[PDB]
């Protein structure tokens, strides 16, 4: 039972024109609109989290942190990922590595990066090498392209402590 | 060669407002609608195939049951996979794990996921550990979210015998 | 540190009714209509270096090859791929495997598979066995179902040495 694979997949609306501005990858990213969801509405952490507990056959976000409860309206994603983790770690894993994938047609996530690799090596109590995150555009396709929200896709390794 | 990566993708449209009524991981789930394809229309197992041929180098679903063979005109798709499953044994893997993700506005896949997965340990014959099985919404953008279709993202280890 | 997992995920809007024919995976496909892309605009591998790069935690082909430099401009994604995967050499490891999904309606991607397979072999350095390459379509939905661009994901194992 060496090595375990987990894939995640998130996506979150545009509010309005008001503010927000998106946080993403527990990153604080200036942008005209923000994201609407039940909670901090970090597409990035929500894909991590559902690929560790999905490599870990633990479920997903839902199966650990009711939507439905009161106790989660705007809740730190950071938090739910740690919280995650420690469940993982629990079942003898730790991770392997990540590699994360942001569809947005904008802002641009180039700066952000590193930042937000900080934040999960920090947040998966790991080194830095382990974490990988990259964008891509839908070339102005679909509602990523269409501007209506973003999207983020993930893929993770358990390693058997 | 220790061990293998596989990545499946499938995605039905909705048929009428008739019956079909869905069957997705082998999981009769009602709905006003099903979804329209050549066989059984079970858009998590011929992502979960398509994931483990992949990971085999085995091609697809397609390479092994030609879609324009009548022989497969509503074939079970849960037959299918345990065929496809039946080469990868031959060809000396055997399942590591295996994560789904599936991609619908509705109707809710969360009371089905425990039976979609007794479903899959007993196809790829191993224990209920190994499968783990997540839904998500599209939040209504997108043809998931126009509510057109439903979509199913897989990914899988094969271990070496 | 044995193993390591990647995720790649790129589209590209179809032209205008000229020619380009599309090339993707290495393969020249008789096509109506041809890719708009910065480069050769090959979804195919653009997918696969993606992954490569994120397995090894080195970005994407955005941070090896500046998008915005001229240099770059019409560039054989044959010489990125191959480029790409020096650089992970350098850093110790080697492909275990790689899988592909082409998302497209038209045309077929299926005559041209084995060839694409050939392609990257050669580029990979290795044997064929370690490289799977599928097609599906969206049955019409989304843009790359309205015939609007083609997509491409692609999954990775890298291996120590």
């Amino acid at each position: 039972n060496a090595m375990r694979i987990g894939h995640g997949f998130d996506v979150h609306k545009f509010g309005e024109n008001g503010s927000g501005p998106l946080i993403i990858g527990g990153v604080r990213i200036p942008y005209e609109k923000g994201l609407l969801a039940h909670s901090d509405g970090d597409v990035a952490l929500h894909a991590a989290t559902d690929a560790l507990l999905g490599a870990a056959a633990l479920g997903d976000i839902g199966k650990l942190f009711p939507d439905t409860d009161p106790a989660f309206k705007g809740a730190d994603s950071r938090g739910l990922l740690r919280e995650a983790y420690r469940r993982i770690l629990a079942k003898g894993y730790k991770l392997g590595n990540l590699d994360i994938t942001i569809i947005a047609q904008a802002p641009k996530m180039a700066p952000h990066i590193p930042q937000m690799r900080v934040n999960l090596a920090e947040d998966l109590q790991c080194h830095m090498d382990d974490i990988n995150v990259k964008a891509t555009t839908t070339e102005q396709l679909g509602f990523t392209g269409r501007g209506e929200g973003i999207a983020c896709e993930a893929v993770v390794l358990l390693v058997n402590v």
